[PDB]
């Protein structure tokens, strides 16, 4: 029992504002930025014990980190989600297929809006519920 949501953002500030969005959807979900690269794998061990997802923010180019975290999480039999935030459809597609063939459920996003929907959708699929995904 455990889920690992890897949000690969073209801008690290998108990664940071989406962190706040996860915490508002559920504070018990642990979020780790692009900064604390070392501490991610420790937080994955703990996230299973929390019965909550861990949302790992990775940068567009810092993908070497993303795939190794993904494979480490998937090694524990965890539901690995990968959300790529890029306005460029090639940056979306190449990462999409690369992580998808490794057994990970990968979402593509244009910007913060699409990133936010897929983020909270991955939070709903892990069990964390707050903001009901309703038609405004």
């Amino acid at each position: 029992m455990g889920v690992v949501i890897l949000v690969l953002t073209g801008d690290e500030r998108i990664a940071e504002e989406l962190r706040k969005e996860v915490q508002k959807h559920d504070p018990n979900v642990k979020t780790v930025p692009t900064k604390d690269k070392e501490k991610v794998k420790e937080e994955i061990e703990k996230a299973r014990k929390q019965g909550r997802p861990i949302v790992v923010f990775v940068r567009g180019g810092d993908d070497e980190r993303a795939k190794d975290i993904a494979e480490y999480a998937q090694k524990e039999g965890l539901r690995v989600i990968v959300i790529i935030v890029s306005q460029d459809e090639e940056a979306l597609r190449k990462g999409y297929e690369d992580k998808k063939k490794k057994g990970y459920d990968v979402y593509t996003s244009r910007n913060e809006d699409e990133a936010k929907k897929k983020l909270k959708e991955a939070l709903e699929k892990s069990g964390s519920l707050e903001h009901h995904h309703h038609h405004h």
